[PDB]
């Protein structure tokens, strides 16, 4: 099938998203205008929602679950992915986790021959999961996760910490992690990976090659 | 490198034997004499040591554990993988699980381009554990693989459960179940696991077409 | 406050039933007719639903989800509960595990100064959660729980593990293991566990003593 | 028996230690001079060894393993612990975890009705293991635990980060999980659990009291 749709989930900071941006730079794509590319990686967190006043004011108070899945504009999500499927050019917001809003301009995305979708929840609903030639879900546990995210959230620290225990936990463990289940590949680790990375990118050669 | 040695490991009933079974069907390799092979399985529990007296004695008793690392021919197992490595014919021994013995007969396995070596144990040793390529694990919950492990062995029930609770479940998670870390991509479920079995055939056709 | 309500949860023959008769019999409570009694056990199961006609068909084809919440009659197990803590005499249904229905005469029970509630869901509902004094969860592993219920459900094999495999384990796993989080204390393994089994003993004579 | 011994484990941060401090807060015991004390709170990090001149330098650099049953003067604690059993005065160490050694002055322990000794490792050697009369395990999960511990340890962030992933959560796996397995009783989450405490606290004052 053309585009051939690869979703790849994981918690945060898990390595679905080191795992996706190796793929692109060991295919050499990540050295191409978004134009020319073969190649597509797309986040869902691209897909996040602008947030009201108030629910702006919660997130500033560290109070709004960014982990939940109406944290994310899933219409939105769906019809661009359906879109994608169909071979068309979409429109992509960009999304400022500091601000949390929609940035000005959208970035474009023509079409893919392969299409590496990654998000903490991508496998969550079932139209969105059913549109997917392959499951990945990359398989890192909590603690090292966390290490991870705590060191790439400090550029405050205790508010990272007590937003992670009321609300990335719970959410992760009720959400995400469940969807482990529909993985075709569990990838653990991430980018250390190396032979996993491989055989993912060979296999996306073999369809770019046309040798299936 | 020629062969390419595939460890397949994972709890007795996960999946392991299944899933390779179903690669040889799909290349189509069990419709060839063994001798014309070019994918060949291997299996661990070829490699069991024949009992004394006494241990087989234990045996009967249901008091033996056939799932400690000791209870393998190691060296003989890891001589034969050094010769296939070597791109020699070699010869296997067959086991048999009733007579706890080594049957009359070996099995002669010519030269192959791609083996698949599986096992509860195949990266327990790091001897083994690094001559191969590719490393997979058969990731299966340990009720449902006892299940299929209970409805096989029917062919006493009560001397099953015993012994898979006192040496069975112990030692697979001391021994086999901390081996998971070496696995490159992780399985799950088994033979049910359509799209991952047809990502390794894949990769392995494109060994046999020589696309690598 | 009396009674005083201990809820004991776990998995189906985790040992949360063999820890209450244990509990029973080192109080010696056992030994005495069931009026005059100080300590009673109350079993979630005396409370499924009975059947219509059509679900006991798909009993008997083995396609009837006994773990999951619906399975109970959760009004009539509150009422009882609710009218035992009123410090009240009631009437408690026999259920007979073959012919899926609910036997002619019920069951007396007297007021106690402690009840031992246990059942695979008796900490689902939060009506029910909030009444105990204090929760036990019996933890032990799948594989273990599964062998002593096979063991156990042979006085067919096959379908046995068909209904576990099909409905029993998912059951287990979204319903059940989920409520271990409103334990207050967890007890591994079972009636093995004599120190657990004492220190609960223990507070029980403590209650039944007046020393609080 | 006198003293009564209650060991305490569980992963660093777990609550393991603010139980045991919950614990003679209720009993009113930190309200009392160490001598007049009936019941004691020990800690296994007393007992860290002395750093030769070059174990030192590797944990300046971060590169020493403190959760390693060989970090821990494993002589001296079984021979303080067989005299406190013997109902005897002892002498005990004070560590300091910034200088990495042993500070000049002991502190005196005068013999208890009860002990609570507390740490990651108290589980892990028979010798010591067989000592308690009652085994606890506070289990809580790793997610949770490296964030306290993260927060504890600001009083460098990127350092703490790359030692618990290289040293902590490997040995934490390798020797301190495993001996989750000898608890009697689970406590799920820490000081949190004032239902837990309590119970353990009663038991304790029978204990004190001479109801048994």
């Amino acid at each position: 099938m053309r585009p051939f749709l690869i979703g790849v989930s994981g918690g945060t900071a898990s390595g679905k998203s080191t795992v996706c941006e190796k793929i692109m730079e060991l295919l050499g794509q990540n050295e191409v205008e978004q134009r020319q590319r073969k190649v597509v990686i797309l986040s869902q967190d691209r897909f996040y929602k602008v947030l009201t006043a108030e629910q702006k004011a919660k997130a500033l108070k560290g109070q709004y679950n960014f982990d939940h899945p109406d944290a994310f504009d899933n219409d939105l999500m769906h019809r661009t992915l359906k879109n994608i499927v169909e071979g068309k050019t979409v429109e992509v917001p960009t999304y400022d986790f500091v601000t949390h809003s929609r940035l000005p301009e959208t970035t474009v995305v023509y079409p893919a021959d392969v299409v590496l979708f990654e998000g903490i929840l991508v496998f969550y609903s079932q139209e969105i999961r059913d549109m997917f030639h392959l499951r990945l879900f990359v398989d890192t546990d909590s603690d090292v996760r966390l290490s991870r995210r705590v060191l790439r959230d400090v550029r405050d620290l205790e508010q990272i910490l007590t937003q992670y225990t009321t609300f990335v936990k719970p959410a992760f463990e009720e959400f995400c992690l469940p969807t482990k289940k529909y993985a075709d590949v569990i990838i653990p680790r991430g980018v250390d990976n190396m032979v996993a990375i491989n055989l993912i990118v060979q296999h996306i050669q073999d369809i770019l090659n046309g040798d299936i």
